[PDB]
Order: structure tokens, then C-alpha cells, then sequence
RNA sequence: GAAACUUAAAACCGUGUUGCACUGCAACCCGGAAUUCUUGCACGUCG
């Protein structure tokens, strides 16, 4: 679907957006866990480092 | 022959360490395995 911000108030404009990341990028499937768990995120294999000083 | 106590009195007693020497001792790791880890823009709004 297009997204579409559903309601007016500003709590369920909260509850949204990560809601919206936490189906997205929680797509690991850990053998015993919960499936929304912070140990399944995707961007558990990125490592990005910092800058040289400038 | 019938009649008159080999009787009376007298501690098996006195003295004397079941005592002298002798280590419940010698040898022995509270030791071997384990990431204070996983997700997160110092950012948004301008008569």
C-alpha cells in the first residue's frame, strides 16, 4: 500500500514508525527468540567506522 | 559300777606408686570452559 500516517494525534504518529523499521529489518529468524527482538536486525552486519581527523 | 569340760586366754598382722622411654605423623593447586554483548543520524519547525 501507499504509506499513509493513519490518525491526528501524535502518539499513534510515534507508533508507526517503528513499527513500520521493526518489520523491515528485524527479518534475521534466530532459532529460539523473540522475532522482533534487537538481536534480529539486519544492520547487525554493517560496520561503519569513523573519519580520519580533519 | 553309779559321780567330777585337754579347759581358760590369743587379729595371719606390719612395710610396699601398675611405675619408666614414645609427635595421629609423611605425600596432595578449589583447579579446567565462557566478549557486559544486540538495535539507535545532536535532530526537526520559520508572518
Amino acid at each position: 500500500q501507499p504509506v499513509r500516517v493513519p490518525g491526528h494525534q501524535t502518539r499513534e504518529h510515534r507508533q508507526y514508525g517503528e513499527r513500520f523499521e521493526r518489520k523491515e529489518l528485524r527479518k534475521s529468524g534466530r532459532p529460539n527468540t523473540r522475532p522482533q527482538d534487537a538481536v534480529n536486525d539486519l544492520f547487525q552486519a554493517i560496520r561503519v567506522t569513523d573519519s580520519p581527523a580533519l
